[PDB]
């Protein structure tokens, strides 16, 4: 019911329909960075799992629970709300781990868990880290976490950096200018050009890019999953002050994220940065409505305010200005309707 | 409401949310074969519109209503349930047609019209013709049609033919082969092999192909929109008997459709066949989990059974057998989870 | 009871020696200029190892190797052959006026009796993967006639193995077995035999040549020193391996080839069947994995190839390979007596 | 048993190992002429199977038994001596036909059947019809056949015809002349040229061919499987008198066969003639050691004598003369070492 109160029915239906497909599980499993890093984090921190209780929030096919089993976990509660729970049950049975892994179909906010656990494992990251709003289910699950327990991942760092991409910015108007013709099959479409521009600029661009478009060291906003409450994610204000390393027109902000698995033996990092091999998270770019010229040495400052909505996503408000000149820009984007541009 | 009772709210939300985007409207309008053919059908049959009352079911941005206006329609009621209705109204005003195009926001099953109409126009065809279940709304609108009124399009021909395409079969078979792995990172996935194959082959393959892959002349199934009732599209049974022209493996059936605008001046055809230029409908192929072998001269008999679901799509059942040998193939597909391949 | 018959199902020996009794088979072996030319170079260029020496030719066939020893100046060559090709060898010895130097002795080297101990043994005991046909044991068995200072031509044999990637080959075999998926072949459901078919097809070693760019790591080498090895050594051959992957991608199996060296007194002459060398009538051999292993460049692929000699003059092979980083293991059986000739 | 007395233990081992491979069953099942005609013959004569007792001699995977079940047979005893019998049992179970099909592992000469049968079905044809000597097992099975029972196939027609193929003839001496060189790597091989020629000419050529190489209407030799006895096939004398339709050199005799399923409703034919689509029986050509010139209208008379051997094959003796000139030729061939020439 915590989940229910913060989610529209129609959004939850699709959301779990999407993750009920084995083709989707397979896509996530075939991401070697994602899968290998989760395995290393768990196996290389075996003392955090050996003979321990484990909670797996949104286990999907259950791959992370088998890794926890490989590390010697005594008992693992694997919670999954989609129909994938049935397939996870099959793998538990076929891998002779019914005594160690128990699949619980349902949402972690609603299911009954019998005991407190020593550690919670999960993959609740979406685009820009926060999209899909499952980090709140991850943090909600800490009601079953012993005091002094641990979280895998333990922290999440979202990175923001200004970028220049003249061709991406102009692409928006080339597409919108379809409407700027007085006789499309005899019809004057011009009146809708402004609405088309507005529509395109509300879409965060999901794809990857050359790191040479980034004009400044990124700014990092950290969520400590051991300390955070799920309420901390309803409104996420990310201040930024970029020390411009390059001179040129800034067309928007680029987003990626890292997560760290802070175990007793070592810390393992999973990065979706553009300096690292591409993942199924890709990167995310939000354009300013107008570009801001910035010289190397200038400071570009502002805030990125993420306001959670009931569509399991966020409304993104970005305000930015070049301090040395006062030039200002902004944009308001809907993270639930991104434009998949990757080629 | 008829629409609400046959549709899960969840599906309707996304459905109308999808067609409320100007980018989607642009994508459909830039299909020149579609837009140019609809304009030809309408303008070439201008006498079917001159001083006539028109209903445009699901008008989107209103392009079809403007065509009706260009052809001389006295008054056009343009119904649209998505938020695109407000954009259409903007275009009506900016094109100075307020006296002839009247946008009516809402579902055609729910709104009220002040008068009966002489002709209904619409673009209700989806993948495989029937996907998205909008033909039922199109036929539902006939409650507003005068006796002996016309419909544009007037009929719809679904074509189906067996094909051979080893690449396609192996491509989908290979994906499903991921779940045979006995030790993926030390995990036995083999238990879920059967479920993966089932899922992958339930997906209709949406794309185009060279006509050379077809192993027999197509079988036609015709829906006459002037006669069909919307209840007719709840359960669609298409029997087929193919006379094989080439020997080899039949990996499935290929689907496409044509619609005809039977006007008073001339009949105009809109075809999505693989012999014709590509459209945003492409073609659709249903794969058999196991290919059937046949020799030239054999007959391939069976039935394609389409049952409409509450998600605005169809549950597909394809039974096919080679009569000469008794080799049978039973297949089930989920038109709501296609594989966009092109 | 002779050593040969004790270890050989009589049904296999009759077929085996009938195969080599045909003159067409001798022609095919002799027309391999790499084989025949290299054997002659190893003998003639180490002539002092033969001049006025006693020679044993094990499995002489038509006798070509005995004639090479005679060209090098051997005092006496005992040419042992168990097939009916022995009679043809006698004809060539007479027609080449070498009756005073080449003495054909029909029978099996395990069963015949020689008049004297010999200085050097010559033979072509190599089959596919070096070990197929189990003739190396007859070669090693013949050392009962070898003088203390004796020598063996070949002297050593190097088995090479390396992981390869070859999607076409894997699909080709996987497609053949797909025949047994059919639920209604002429109205008959064959699907219950699908697993048995794939097992059968993937037990077949692929006798083929290939481009070296399919290999994903440097080859591992297993050496057999024919001077030191005992006949019993080849009943169980254990080959461990630890490959350092040079390329990322799917590992579809292991490729095998072999080199032998004629370590003479004047020089060592090498006969190589490697894919980097001209093709021979041994080709190369690949053992496919029913399920390919994914590995990344820099990962380690480790395991063991174990050959257990059977009564059909061949080996039952088990290949267990695992990607160390992830625990992805592949276990495979191969019947070296049912090869798939792909060439 | 009768089988063990007429078969060398060694030949049998290899024989049943060959048919124990699913890949071999698959190849026979994929011959659409073979599989499709057997199905048509059985199904279109359903009254010969409806509520009838059936014996399937050498059922392999069991497909012919399944056709007999499709035709409504009450009880089918499917006898198979290879290890394929275990796979046939798996298919009977998975096809829910255990109530009507009983797989009996073993040789039809040695197993015991619980009752007599109404009809025997089998695929006993080899190359030249008689190769592999399976027809004797087929006839031997008639000890279980009721009086006035039927056989499927019922009869077999072997067709002989003289052919001209200069290039096939000359191909034999091109291959054998490899031995006709005085210094192959310093060795004089010429003494074995005659033996190499002999060996090549003793090989029946398994191949297909354009029907235009035939020079006279074929001659037919018929075995009636309802009347013939096992011993009738130990010595098969086929006289022939060809009336040459074309002038030229005759290089040998071509062989093919038809079988007829004489059912109650109709007769169905399975033909392997060179005018019909190719089957896995191909055709067989036996060369004359010396060709014979014949004018159109001349008469080529002679005999083909087939003598069974314990290698499950036949020694072939062919003598032929042109009556108008007395020109004569012979040849002795061994049907167990055919030359597979098709490509
Ligand atoms: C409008 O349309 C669009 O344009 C659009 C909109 C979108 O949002 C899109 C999103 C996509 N997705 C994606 O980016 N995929 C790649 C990144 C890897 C993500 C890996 N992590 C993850 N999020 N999995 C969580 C697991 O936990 C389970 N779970 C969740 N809650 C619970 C709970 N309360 N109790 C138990 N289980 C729970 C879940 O069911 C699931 O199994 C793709 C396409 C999209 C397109
Ligand atoms: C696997 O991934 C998925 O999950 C997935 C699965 C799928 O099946 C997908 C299928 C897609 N399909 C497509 O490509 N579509 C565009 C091309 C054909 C355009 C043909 N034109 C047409 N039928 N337009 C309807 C108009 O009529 C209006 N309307 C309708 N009813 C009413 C009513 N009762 N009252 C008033 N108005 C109404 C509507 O709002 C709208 O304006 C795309 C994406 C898909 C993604
Ligand atoms: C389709 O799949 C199959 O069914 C299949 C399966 C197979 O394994 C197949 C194998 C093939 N063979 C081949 O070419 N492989 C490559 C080797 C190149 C040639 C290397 N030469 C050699 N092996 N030397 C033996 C000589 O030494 C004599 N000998 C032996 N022991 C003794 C003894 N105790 N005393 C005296 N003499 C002895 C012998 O009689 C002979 O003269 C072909 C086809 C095959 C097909
Ligand atoms: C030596 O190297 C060569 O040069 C060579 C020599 C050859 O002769 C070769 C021949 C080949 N073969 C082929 O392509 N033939 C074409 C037609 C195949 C149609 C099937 N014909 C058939 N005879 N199958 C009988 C079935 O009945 C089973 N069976 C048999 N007896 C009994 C019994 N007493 N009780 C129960 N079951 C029994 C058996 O196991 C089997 O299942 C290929 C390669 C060859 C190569």
């Amino acid at each position: 019911s915590v989940f229910s109160e913060r989610t529209e029915e129609s959004s939850a239906v699709q959301y779990f329909q999407f993750y009920g497909y084995l083709s989707q599980q397979q896509n996530m499993m075939q991401d070697y960075v994602r899968t290998g890093t989760y395995q290393r984090a768990i196996l290389q921190n075996h003392t955090d799992f050996k003979d321990k209780i484990v909670l797996d929030v949104g286990c999907g096919s259950g791959i992370l629970s088998f890794f926890a089993a490989q590390a010697g976990a005594r008992k693992i509660y694997a919670v999954e709300a989609s129909t994938m729970a049935q397939h996870a049950e099959v793998l538990v049975k076929s891998n002779n781990l019914t005594d160690r892994i128990v699949v619980i179909p349902g949402k972690v906010e609603e299911v009954s868990l019998p005991e407190q656990v020593d550690i919670i494992i999960s993959e609740p990251m979406g685009y820009m880290l926060f999209n899909e709003r499952m980090l709140e289910s991850y943090l909600h699950a800490k009601k079953y976490l012993k005091p002094s327990g641990n979280m895998f991942p333990t922290i999440g760092d979202v990175h923001l950096a200004p970028f220049t991409d003249e061709q991406l910015y102009m692409e928006q108007f080339t597409k919108a200018n379809f409407w700027y013709q007085p006789s499309f099959h005899g019809v004057d479409l011009s009146a809708l050009r402004g609405a088309a521009v507005d529509e395109y600029f509300r879409q965060p661009v999901v794809d990857t890019f050359d790191i040479r478009i980034l004009m400044a060291k990124s700014v990092k906003y950290t969520v400590n999953f051991l300390e955070a409450k799920e309420g901390d994610l309803h409104r996420i204000e990310i201040p930024f002050k970029f020390h411009m390393l390059h001179s040129g027109l800034v067309h928007g902000l680029a987003f990626w994220f890292d997560v760290a698995f802070i175990g007793s033996i070592m810390t393992v990092w999973l990065s979706t940065a553009p300096t690292e091999p591409l993942t199924h998270w890709y990167q995310v770019r939000c354009l300013f409505q107008s570009p801001l010229f910035a010289k190397a040495g200038d400071t570009l400052s502002g805030t990125c305010l993420l306001i959670a909505n009931k569509r399991q996503s966020y409304d993104i408000s970005i305000v930015a200005q070049v301090d040395q000149t006062g030039s200002k820009s902004s944009n308001l984007l809907d993270l639930k309707n991104p434009f998949f541009r990757y080629t």
